[PDB]
DNA sequence: CGGCATACG
DNA sequence: CGTAG
DNA sequence: GCCG
């Protein structure tokens, strides 16, 4: 088993659900008391048992796996022996635990600003509504469509939103293309929100692109919420039968040299793009992002045509989409 | 021990 | 501060 | 919390 997540495919489902389940409300727990290194060694020893090809049974097959040690062992161990880990019910019990997810699950808040409610007393979500004034508009938005946003997006509602999305590009630049990404592009049935991304086959044309997108959803009458220059975080009108749905929908823009770089990026998952990141620079000296790789030493920027250039320019075995639920 | 990804709005 | 993957 |  490699250290490194995006070393190894790891599959949307998998044959150690409930374990690395376990894990991830401890990594999410650490990460609500700021401690990011202890969410990233939990998140990373539940993504390796996503990775395994069979079941773990005993104790003894942890030996030897990468990023598991005394703590997330003895999580394993407890699953294993009495079917459940003392530890991960207390957290998933506890009001700070509770709270803290109910209020960073609101587009526009986050880890911060549910900490600093939470010390005040907040609980509820009516405890924010009834205390307005102190919410930016973004946090307004959320709130006001905290309970569409919670209810899954299907592959259906992706494609009806793919539709609206091209005949707006299609009027904003002809010739330029919608890519979906995100969860659905790893394989997802579901997700909570749909990601698209946008480029145009001559380079420059795409300069100037997304806010002459936004201003044609909106004239579409399609456009909830937004911000308004390359990222837009929209709550989309989405048609249902005999009325309609607020869908958070990211649109993002990429020149076509950038186009490659902003697919794996945007593609994910999270943890799979963290450690992408990290083994680019860790193991082979090269910066990575959603806009290019850059070698520090020729201060040389990597030109590549596809997702599989990135893969053999980092000396990784190619991955595709649905190999990276890391 | 230090490091833990790296951006844009 | 929020957002993204 | 774990790794190198
Ligand atoms: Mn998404
Ligand atoms: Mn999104
Ligand atoms: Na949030
Ligand atoms: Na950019």
């Amino acid at each position: 088993m490699p250290a490194y997540a995006c070393q190894r495919p790891t599959p949307l489902t998998h044959h150690n659900t409930g374990l690395s389940e376990a894990l991830e409300i401890l990594a999410e727990a650490a990460g609500f008391e700021g401690s990011e290194g202890r969410l990233l060694t939990f998140c990373r020893a539940a993504s390796v048992l996503k990775a395994l090809p069979s079941p773990v049974t005993t104790l003894s097959q942890l030996q030897g796996l990468p990023h598991f040690g005394e703590h997330s062992s003895r999580v394993v161990q407890e699953l294993l022996e009495h079917g459940v880990c003392e530890e991960v019910e207390r957290v998933r019990r506890s009001e700070r635990y509770q709270t803290m997810k109910l209020f960073t699950q609101i587009f526009g808040v986050g880890v911060k600003t549910a900490d600093r409610w939470y010390r005040e007393g907040l609980r509820t979500l009516d405890d924010l509504r009834e205390q307005p004034q102190k919410l930016t508009q973004q946090q307004k938005a959320g709130l006001q469509h905290h309970q569409d946003l919670s209810t899954p997006v299907l592959r259906s509602d992706v494609d009806a939103l793919q539709q609206v999305v091209e005949e707006a590009v299609g009027q904003a630049l002809p010739g330029a293309t919608v890519t979906l990404t995100g969860g659905f592009r790893r394989g997802k049935l579901q997700g909570h929100d749909v990601d698209f991304l946008i480029t145009h086959p001559k380079e420059g044309q795409e300069a100037g692109l997304l806010p002459r997108v936004m201003c044609r959803l909106q004239d579409q009458g399609l456009i909830l919420y937004h911000q308004h220059f390359e990222r837009s975080f929209c709550i989309f009108r989405l048609p249902q039968p005999g009325s309609w749905k607020a869908v958070r929908v990211d649109l993002v823009v990429a020149p076509v040299s950038q186009f490659p770089f902003a697919l794996l990026g945007w593609t994910g998952s999270k943890l799979f793009q963290r450690e992408l990141r990290r083994f680019s620079r860790k193991e082979k000296g090269l910066w990575l992002n959603s806009h290019g790789l850059f070698d520090p030493e020729q201060k040389t920027f990597f030109q590549a045509a596809s997702e599989e250039d990135i893969f053999r320019h980092l000396g990784l075995e190619y991955l595709p989409p649905e190999q990276r639920n890391a």
